[PDB]
């Protein structure tokens, strides 16, 4: 049984495609984890942002009602505190964004790698196809040559009849 000489390379290249598919899927999942952590950060940021908004509106209502300089100073002092908590949450959100982007790029890179594996595997598959065509033609030429030769031997035997 004459098999393709580079069968071991083709077998391997099929495996490399399997592996790269699995890697793309793993990168999807890793990006999804970061996307989920981004949502948690944004959620935590939104509760501080809402708390800040509630404080501002509460002061704005007091202003509309008429208030005193002391009560304004006290509400404003608390508002400043919350404002810094809010900037700290926005920083946390921006860090997590950086994780999302890196994982996003890692996914893009894995898909480029999968396409490369598939291109290479297909180059080898095509060469197996073309080897096998040539193998078939070669065996046919050999068969044809031997049919000529046996045909002659038979006929030279019948000449030798006398």
């Amino acid at each position: 049984m004459v098999r393709y000489p580079l069968e071991p390379v083709l077998s391997i290249k099929k495996d490399r495609v399997d592996r790269a598919e699995k890697v793309v899927k793993e990168k999807r999942r890793l990006l999804e984890l970061e996307q989920e952590k981004l949502r948690e950060r944004e959620s935590e940021r939104d509760k501080v942002k809402n708390h800040y908004m509630q404080k501002i509106r509460q002061l704005r209502e007091q202003l509309d009602d008429g208030t005193t300089s002391d009560a304004i100073l006290k509400m404003k002092a608390y508002i400043k505190v919350v404002a810094i908590q809010l900037s700290e949450e926005e920083e946390k959100v921006n860090k997590q964004k950086e994780n999302v982007l890196a994982a996003s790029k890692e996914l893009e890179r894995a898909e480029v790698e999968l396409t490369k594996r598939r291109k290479e595997e297909e180059k080898t598959r095509l060469h197996k196809e073309e080897w096998m065509k040539e193998a078939l033609k070669e065996e046919a030429r050999q068969e044809e040559k031997e049919q000529d030769e046996m045909g002659q031997l038979l006929h030279q035997l019948h000449k030798q009849k006398q």
